[PDB]
């Protein structure tokens, strides 16, 4: 079937959209844009096409044994009161009179409208349900993305999708698939996974497998194979029928309704704003790209899947044998609709492959041991950094990026120094931020910072110092590039910065003792001082 087909009612916007900013961080504000709904028709263009699927044996044993495994769990059925506290605070209000704040009061309104939603699924598995579809605001950086297509239902429904797949989702991934499974590792814990994964190969090649627009690919047959696993655990069937329903009339497919109640048409794959979507974009993509191995006769691959974001490691057989290898692994994908975006490359150096936007690279500590650590090209971040000290937005990647890329060159000179000046200067420093891991919200108190990182890093992240010449010249590159001051001029702030946070004792000292060491010239000595790198979450409406 075609993955949309449109009725010509633009997908519009729900209030006034920038896509510029209105400058100690950069200097080239007209090289950072925001998408918007003007590019709405050109994202449109690109993800919308006839899907062709065609199986084969591999796919068929790959997944009798991915049921097998998802056949020893068990999962429980949410409540309510449970499924309502999940729901974020500034979530979208539901178009039957409550929102978000009613959800989390318990109000029994929102709570009886809820329970009137879930009968209306266990008594009808058919009617399709509407969705909302928007563009995404999203930052990036000159060298230009269309905005990509946000896809989801009402509050009310959402909640229902708590209730039926809240433990599922969290719970099965990990147990069907294992060490595969990317969102049940912390930043360190996932470059130690590549890096003993990488050691273990005789003679290692390792290649990324860009899909091209993933949500499009994701067939029907799809999202019930994807349901079948769900079905194979042990569910109350109360849950079973909901989870029949849900996939029925939401998963599969439904009607897209745009910001002012018009219709824009019909999707058949994957919505991306839907609680099973990277539960299942990882599922599907682990499962096709096992497939994939077994038809190129690839030897001895581990894997590492994030949603739409796959890497394998494997025994390499020679760089023809290689090469050929790949173009065979290639054509099996797009047998499985999962074609290319770019077309996937060997590399035999762990450091040049890059998978969840991310890279290997190494630095060393105080004493001189070799450290691995996770980055990646800062462009993003900073053009983000830049945007959300610009214009004040409820979301804060600035925080994120601190957390999931603390050890790294650029997060400790550039984004630690900022930032801290910023709060220190707006006397902000005990006020918790919300950011985003792995699709949750959570509230973080930017004084934690130390200890966090300490916990999710070691405590090496406070003194990694020989950084590599391939990140040096990425990191100096992007600031000419974008207008960033040098590395050097971050130094003599973050000595100020953290000058001032000492002598204001308790945490913010403890900041600036820790998170600005690498500063000093003459360094103190650093002695010591969750439920986070669990589950994929993106799309999925979750709060903590
Ligand atoms: N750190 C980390 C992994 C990660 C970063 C960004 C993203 O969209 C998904 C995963």
């Amino acid at each position: 079937s075609m993955s949309y087909t449109w009725t010509g009612a633009l997908i519009t916007p729900c209030a006034a959209e920038e896509s510029k900013l209105p400058n100690s961080l950069l200097r080239h504000h007209n090289m950072v844009y925001a998408t918007t709904s003007r590019s709405a028709g050109l994202r449109q263009k690109k993800v919308t096409f006839d899907r062709l699927q065609v199986l084969d044996d591999h796919y068929r044993d790959v997944l009798k044994e991915m049921k097998a495994k998802a056949s020893t769990v068990k999962a429980k059925l949410l409540s309510v009161e449970e499924a309502c506290k999940l729901t974020p605070p500034h979530s979208a209000k539901s178009k039957f009179g409550y929102g978000a704040k009613d959800v989390r009061n318990l109000s029994s309104k929102a709570v009886n409208h809820i329970h009137s939603v879930w009968k209306d699924l266990l008594e009808d598995t058919v009617t399709p349900i509407d969705t909302t579809i928007m563009a995404k605001n999203e930052v990036f950086c000159v060298q230009r993305k269309p905005a990509r297509l946000i896809v989801f239902p009402d509050l009310g429904v959402r909640v229902c999708e708590k209730m039926a797949l809240y433990d599922v989702v969290s719970t099965l991934p990990q147990v069907v698939m294992g060490s595969s499974y990317g969102f049940q590792y912390s930043p360190g814990q996932r470059v130690e996974f590549l890096v003993n994964t990488w050691k273990s190969k005789k003679n290692p090649m390792g290649f990324s497998y860009d899909t091209r627009c993933f949500d499009s690919t994701v067939t029907e047959n799809d999202i019930r194979v994807e349901e079948s696993i769900y079905q194979c655990c042990d569910l109350a069937p109360e849950a079973r029928q909901a989870i029949k329903s849900l996939t029925e009339r939401l998963y599969i497919g439904g009607p897209l309704t745009n910001s002012k109640g018009q219709n824009c048409g019909y999707r058949r794959c994957r919505a991306s704003g839907v609680l099973t979507t990277s539960c299942g974009n990882t599922l599907t993509c682990y499962l096709k790209a096992s497939a994939a191995c077994r038809a190129a006769k690839l030897q001895d691959c581990t894997m590492l899947v994030n949603g739409d974001d796959l890497v394998v490691i494997c025994e390499s057989a020679g760089t023809q044998e290689d090469a050929a290898s790949l173009r065979v692994f290639t054509e099996a994908m797009t047998r499985y609709s999962a074609p290319p975006g770019d077309p996937p490359q060997p590399e035999y150096d762990l450091e040049l492959i890059t998978s969840c936007s991310s890279n290997v690279s190494v630095a060393h500590d105080a004493s001189g041991k070799r450290v691995y650590y996770l980055t990646r090209d800062p462009t993003t971040p900073l053009a983000r950094a830049a945007w959300e000290t610009a214009r004040h937005t409820p979301v804060n990647s600035w925080l994120g990026n601190i957390i999931m890329y603390a050890p790294t060159l650029w997060a400790r000179m550039i984004l630690m120094t900022h930032f801290f000046s910023i709060l220190l200067a707006q006397e902000q420093l005990e006020k918790a931020l919300d950011c985003q891991i792995y699709g949750a919200c959570y509230s973080i108190e930017p004084l934690d910072l130390p200890q966090i990182i300490e916990r999710l890093h070691g405590l090496s992240a406070f003194s990694l110092h020989s950084y590599s010449p391939g990140e040096i010249n990425r990191v100096a590159s992007c600031l000419r590039k974008l207008g960033v001051p040098p590395l050097r001029v971050w130094r003599h702030r973050a000595r100020s910065v953290r000058a001032r946070l000492l002598s204001q004792g308790g945490r913010a000292a403890t900041c600036g003792k820790y998170l600005f060491n690498w500063a000093v010239k003459t360094k103190l000595k650093l002695t010591p001082i969750s439920g986070w790198f669990v589950a994929g979450y993106s799309g999925g409406d979750i709060y903590h």
